[PDB]
């Protein structure tokens, strides 16, 4: 239990992660794998400990956007597989191998690239990435493949382990576009297929996907958003094939209170005035923590009642119109339950004009995490005292 | 220091010091400054930021919370560290412990500290008045006497300083300073009226010490002006003197593809090429804190502005070029490229906010470069640390 010393802080119910990756495995064939997508420090939730309980859920694998994130997982002794889906630049051929990190892998000129830096010993795990309407990564062509592949020949310590696509829509209702995709994916097999590579293991379907389609689990899906316990979208939210168990509130208590008398200005540049005597409460969290600006007038709760926040959004504090005066040091809760209310990081997102992975996923390293399991407090992790 | 993903901040420590240098010279020669560091250094690290400032002759540090100056305190920096925001009571023996004053203006908390009070910890506070900015500190008069006699029972708290903070020192037009301002100077005859010397009073910010005089008092407490930057576009021409940014936020590029007419780039297809297009891809996203509300923000790339098409990804995000580059060309997001720069304030204009936010919300996963003298000092990646 790292020391934090102000009173805002995100909780991870461990409990939740683990029940939701629980029905997840459940839910897709017996023969079919979990990477536990813990990129961008776990969407929020902290890689290590994500990871691990994702791990003792079931999930074999582990997935994160570039290397150095992968290097947190290692260093905390994890030893399950890791795969970065990002684009990594040639440079890291050798300590990814030493670190037994597989690589997102796709173009002729990363490969050539690697011969140049290679140490003439280590071998490295790639994946294959297709892109089959993403548009971000991977390889579109045919003669792009055959290309990638001739480079290959000049590079025995590059050794295949597994193919995968990602898909871009599967979080609409409508599926043509989704269908799209699948057809071209099996069409890009059919060129390995061509040109004699087995793609060994492969997998496409993020959570969306895992939980809405039939026959796109291959050999394994990639969950993120759902693993958290998230709908991926608002518009897929009403039929999911269960119930989805959020995992990740956000909390801080009242630093001050007082009365404001009529017409008196509150935060930078006036841009609110109390209409009578108003109870204002301050609270320590702002922009810095990921609470951003834009958040202004949204409602966080306070004793199971919903109270906007007024003036600007600072970047360490900010302000709330409450009903009646409250006591120092209580709880306001940002995401997450009092009483019959709750905040969703979706209803967040929907204020902000964003989506529910962008708010969860910028809280930012200066807040503490702290880590329930079987509704007790097991760890807490300040990352501002590691630094 | 190392760093395996092809994405950097770049913290110009010349500029930094050069900046500090100029406010110290500007300023009479018996004014402290306070160099404001909370927020990660405002996105440029803690710790450099502190110790080019320390060097250039500011003599204090502020924080916003007290893990921020225990993150200094552990880096062997040991001039006086003052906790801006405010504090729970229970911080009150650790700040002793670590020599850092913190933020104290209520009864209650008082009260409190007495309860927790290790028996034998000597704590430093400075009092917040509220003269206008509605965020902490004390407004009444009756509210300074319940709080002074509070302190009779904490014969521990030490005063250090008294201080307000001014919400309107970047418009224009001054009204709302002029409040604070004599409101401010009533809540200091109120404090000699019962008897309390303020031994070191603070007000100015940025924008304050930049502009007005009769302000200074003791110290100013320098943030964005610091690192380079104006207080506001509306200030910016009333400036003495030309201001350094420090900050700079690159990438390379990942991948680059010809795609073809008509076909959808990233989430949900909200992008379509037009013809057969250029399309690159660089590692950084929206968990770096570069927002999905940047999508058809303009980039530098060979000295270019070049549109980011398609929506912005967790990790990734990809931009229109006229023509082929080759992997690994420099791509920059902030600062300077070739006969180009985008300012913090262009960032933060197209997304609806302000430098200040753009620059505080790069995420810690994104590696540090320190420059001095034209060469890298320092790279500090928290990923590593963790
Ligand atoms: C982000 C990501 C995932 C996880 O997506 P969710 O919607 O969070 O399940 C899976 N695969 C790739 C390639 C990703 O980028
Ligand atoms: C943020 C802050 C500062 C620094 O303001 P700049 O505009 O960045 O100079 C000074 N004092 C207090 C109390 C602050 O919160
Ligand atoms: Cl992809
Ligand atoms: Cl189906
Ligand atoms: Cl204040
Ligand atoms: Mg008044
Ligand atoms: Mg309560
Ligand atoms: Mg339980
Ligand atoms: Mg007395």
């Amino acid at each position: 239990e790292a020391p934090f010393y102000r009173d805002t802080w995100v909780e991870v119910d461990l409990d939740a992660i683990y029940n939701n990756v629980t029905h997840i495995k459940e839910f897709i064939p017996s023969d079919v794998e979990i990477f536990a997508v813990v990129k961008g420090n776990a969407y929020g939730h902290d890689y290590v400990p994500v990871a691990k309980i994702a791990l003792e859920a079931g999930a074999t694998r582990l997935a994160v956007a570039f290397l150095d994130e992968a290097l947190v997982l290692r260093r905390a002794g994890i030893t399950a597989p890791i795969l970065v889906l990002g684009p990594s630049p040639p440079r890291d051929i050798n300590v990814a191998a030493e670190n037994d990190v597989a690589l997102t892998v796709f173009q002729k000129e990363w490969v050539d690239e690697a011969i140049k830096l290679w140490d003439g010993s280590s071998t490295m795990k790639y994946h294959i990435n297709f892109d089959s309407g993403m548009g971000r990564i991977g390889i579109r062509e045919r003669k792009e493949l055959k290309g990638f592949l001739k480079s290959l020949e000049g590079a025995p310590f590059l050794e295949l382990e597994g193919v995968y696509t990602h898909f871009a829509t599967a979080d609409e209702v409508e599926t043509s576009y989704f269908d799209k995709q699948y057809n071209t994916f099996l069409e890009q097999l059919s060129w390995l297929k061509e040109f004699g590579v087995d793609p060994k293991f492969v997998h496409t379907a993020n959570s969306a996907a895992t939980l809405r389609f039939q026959g796109i689990t291959f050999n394994a899906v990639r969950i993120g958003i759902a693993m958290y316990g998230l709908s991926p979208s608002v518009e897929i939210r009403p039929f999911l094939p269960f119930k989805l168990e959020p995992a990740l509130s956000l909390h801080t208590k009242v630093a001050h209170i007082k009365q404001v008398i009529k017409g008196d200005g509150i935060s930078y540049n006036v841009t609110y005035r109390t209409k009578t005597e108003e109870w204002i409460a301050t609270v320590a969290i702002g922009y810095a923590d990921g609470w951003l600006r834009r958040l202004q007038g949204f409602e966080v709760l306070v004793n199971g009642k919903r109270v906007p926040i007024v003036g600007r959004v600072t970047m360490d504090q900010f302000m709330i119109h409450l009903p009646c005066e409250v006591p120092l040091g209580t709880k306001v809760t940002l995401i997450g339950r009092q009483g019959d209310e709750y905040i969703s990081a979706t209803e967040v997102a929907e204020y902000s004009g964003t989506i529910n992975y962008e708010i969860i996923t910028t809280i930012s390293f200066r807040v503490p995490r702290i880590f329930i399991r079987n509704g007790k407090v097991v760890e807490v992790i300040n990352y501002l005292n590691d630094i």
